[PDB]
């Protein structure tokens, strides 16, 4: 009885329902920061319903709806967004209609400060950017309106990257994505074994989840 389980018992059912649902339109923001601004989060800021916070103890900009969407339960799956190191402002100017969007169906996400990483290190070549998915339903399960909602605002940051020349960045090793995601890559720790390497995205790649998100 869990939030996995219930995607596997309900997989077919789920991508039907979603493959037939009309494109999910998100209604962008206009009033938040810049990078430089999300960098100057501090303790606290505000925008557009999305506390903000940039702890000197920390790494990343944290961002978190006050009046969450999803009411289920984190089941472990999660999202990167991996772009060229130097285009990292740029890119996070270019999602930020859509990560601060009232549609959105992302209650919790995080960018990296490249300030505060080493240019050299992975965390400043790739996955500056990390979306939190959790079930929409109180009891913890997906429901195929939410699936479909979460998979359209996925494509739509793909085509808004692209679409303003971004360049890709190095994905995670962790991660799995199929070859149209240029900057999307999946990973759910919560089942990822102890092997990593390719066995951690073989797994990864079986997950109904991300099935649901790439087929």
């Amino acid at each position: 009885p869990s939030t996995n389980k219930h995607l596997k018992n309900n997989f077919n059912s789920l991508h039907n329902q979603m493959r037939k649902m009309p494109v999910s339109h998100f209604k962008e923001a206009l009033d938040v920061p810049d990078y430089s601004g999300m960098r100057q989060s501090g303790f606290f800021a505000m925008s557009q319903g999305f506390q903000l916070n940039n702890h000197g103890y920390d790494v990343f900009i944290h961002a978190r709806r006050e009046s969450p969407q999803s009411q289920g339960k984190f089941a472990g799956d999660k999202f990167h967004i991996s772009v060229l190191r130097d285009m990292v402002p740029q890119a996070f100017q270019a999602l930020s209609g859509l990560l601060f969007s009232e549609d959105s169906p992302v209650d919790k996400w995080k960018v990296t400060d490249m300030e505060k990483v080493v240019q050299q290190a992975r965390v400043s070549l790739g996955a500056q950017f990390t979306l939190y998915i959790k079930p929409d339903q109180e009891n913890s399960q997906y429901s195929a309106s939410f699936l479909h909602k979460t998979r359209q605002f996925i494509e739509c940051l793909e085509s808004r990257l692209s679409e303003n020349g971004v360049i890709s960045g190095q994905c995670p090793e962790s991660d799995v994505h199929p070859e149209n995601w240029k900057y999307l890559s999946y990973r759910n720790e919560l089942r990822s074994g102890r092997d990593g390497g390719e066995m951690q995205r073989q797994a990864l790649r079986e997950e109904p989840f991300y099935r649901l998100m790439t087929e």
